């Protein structure tokens, strides 16, 4: 908790032309932000161009993925350095799409968490169970494994910097949001677990946001819950609905 | 038969928008009269837009190191063909060893990227190559054939001509162990006979097959001379000015 | 609550029909009055029929080291539940580490074998256990829970009682590094609380949970004494006569 | 070529009770065999019992799989020793079912070929393309890879002992047999390749049998072809149809 976050993950969606316009629209409508942070994550291609429009502004730059090496022969990948030089503050790691479609495993993910922290950036670690896992009663152990694997090797001080995002796979793009009751139950669990790995202090420092079918007509009720520190917006982050959400987010 | 030679530079994960903007301008002027073939630079996504304008109207061409096969969608961290087409990218490396080995990218996955790149009017550069163990078992030809057949599957005579293949023996990637022009040529000749049966003589003669072991400024002359080697997919050397050297060498084989 | 202790021997890939016939007869007489618990021998498929007759009517019970979940079909090299049931097999080890690690046998695959074994009126012995790395990340409990939940999935109160679990910490398999009775007991207690939530008190108390690290004739006494350890899944020691020793020890904990 | 083989792969099909009867039926109807070999492959459970009924008889004992170690901690597996002691002469390795359902890779397979030869038994190496592979034009390279991987590390003398069985996956149990023309084309190819790896001598020594939907009303026409040295019978090997096949096999 302590400083909510409204993060938008555009995913594979905008052209440098569109980004420039859209970002500006946001920066105009939200130049005034009541401390709760607002992050926008455009694709690699449009990062530098968006960097400008944001430089010096309140809204912060976010990236969708990163490799764990400063440089090397890894054709197609982007290094932490390249993201830093552009002024990217947040980096999404472990997104369900990457885990599932691109077969990224926990170790791979864990090695990325550190790399993002090394260059003093904030990693957004994604966790979440699949419907099948939820039905077998593995919701918690699945989240627990991912979290433990994610933080493995981090000290109380680094762990404090990490951001967690619970995107229940059964609710990504399916339009089926988890009730605030279901969201909170897992968020709470993550918080308790977080403290058992460290201490009540770190656990309260780490921000855990909800992700998965975050629409304007359901965001209130999710941010209201005790342990949900904001959201990782998917679709809604592409339109102007990202403003109505940021608006609601100001209701606290 | 004629075929336009090609010299491509795969920077890989190496430069920042600054280092990039510099190096690129340098070249835009060094290789200014060079119009007898194509020099392609492939910077990281982060730095394409910048380099993109340093080339708008110049001779050197823009190329990406990877692409996803869809136009847009729920695919965090991926770049679409439309995103590359806006910036003015003309070439896209597809199926590179690193992606196949390290990022478990399979043939069917790669085949879709090939068709995808072609749909937007861009040029795929399909990479194929054996492993040391593979070559030791005599599987060089079947490893290459499988990859060529898979990659081209579904394409037709027309689309096939637009593809560019790049033979990159894995046992010669960054290990320094470049391939003797004999070895290179042998394989390139095969890939061309194969391409012949798959489609026809005309087609197999239109498709450029570049080499990719450890192309250095010294040995490169002993390769481009070969019969079935139409250019090179350069790694390291594409970083330094030695790239501008290679570009020189290649010019002394055309008229 | 009562629960009948169980001592099982997983010969693994070790004896021939001859060595087998010998060892078995030896036992049939040594452990002759032993009827306060169950001794189970698990020879390789090749040698089941032989050992099978050396037990027909005796006290010691027959057990297999693996099974496929179908009754018959196009599955070269596999053994069916019917094939085991004819010979008179009563126990079937399912989900052993070696099979999970070496032969890529997954949870869903193992769950089907559990149901299958139960259908023919036989007893599954589901093996669960963490890895050194897993225990170092504090994943012991979730690794075990996942495996227990997966394995039992679909079963009900009745069928669940018939299952026999065997906690076999992988970092203690053939490495000699047996587990302190503290560690063993801790986990066994968890697996039993879990089994309690999954079904109920009655059920969790009926299910035997055996230990399986490096059960030797000396340390075995410090384990069977524990509260939640109902017996042992013995590897090596099940080969020699030391097995007959362990069987002795276990007898001195019943009345 | 040189000494055809009629091999029956029961797969997962008989009880020790049934085996004893059935085998006997065969041993009675075929105690007289015009040199062409007849192998029967029952499941592990029934091996020793069938061993007796066959001991001293013409029909030979075959197994469906084996591990590559004489002994060790490999719960559920059977060693070469265990097969030998029972008098098993042939061992099927690399059967499509094992490759596909049980994920056995070429190395695994190759390590089994040697192990079977060590204890002086004859391994039956299975190879074959899937429909999809056949359509992409990979029929040959697929067979070539499997064969090369299978023989890797074998000398002219061991390689001579190896038996090859081409079971086109698209024809296993599908009831769709390959025409003799299609069968021969691949068999021929394997023979040419076999010689290029060794010499015309070894290539002619190695026996290559067809496998896949071998029924009595199509066996003749397959054994007739030049490079098909017999068959690996699946279903047909379970009934008495295994006798009509053995009967036809005698027509040469």
């Amino acid at each position: 908790t302590r400083k909510l976050i409204l993060a938008g993950n555009w995913k594979m969606h905008k052209t440098i032309s569109e980004a420039k316009k859209f970002v500006s629209l946001l920066v105009n409508e939200l130049h005034d932000v009541k401390e709760f942070e607002i992050v926008v994550c455009p694709p690699f291609t449009a990062l530098s161009e968006v960097g400008e429009i944001l430089s010096g502004r309140n809204i912060k730059l976010g990236a969708q993925n990163v490799f764990y090496e400063d440089q090397g022969a890894f054709t197609g990948e982007i290094s932490p350095l390249m993201l830093q030089e552009i002024g990217v503050e947040y980096v999404i790691v472990g997104h369900s799409e990457r885990r599932r479609i691109f077969k990224e495993d926990d170790e791979f993910i864990n090695r990325k968490v550190k790399a993002v922290l090394e260059k003093g950036m904030t990693p957004i670690l994604c966790v979440g169970e699949t419907l099948e896992e939820r039905e077998k009663g593995l919701t918690f152990c699945v989240v627990e494994k991912q979290v433990r694997e994610g933080f493995y090797g981090l000290d109380k001080e680094e762990a404090k910097r990490v951001v967690i995002a619970y995107e229940p796979v059964w609710a990504i793009g399916t339009g089926r949001v988890a009730t605030p009751q279901q969201a909170q139950e897992v968020h709470a669990f993550i918080r308790k677990l977080l403290s058992e790995m460290y201490d009540e202090e770190t656990a309260g420092s780490i921000r855990i946001l909800y992700g998965g079918s975050i629409k304007p007509d359901n965001f209130l009720g999710l941010i209201v819950q005790k342990d949900i520190d904001g959201g990782l917006v998917g679709g809604a982050s592409l339109k102007e609905s990202f403003i109505e959400l940021a608006r609601i987010m100001r209701g606290v």
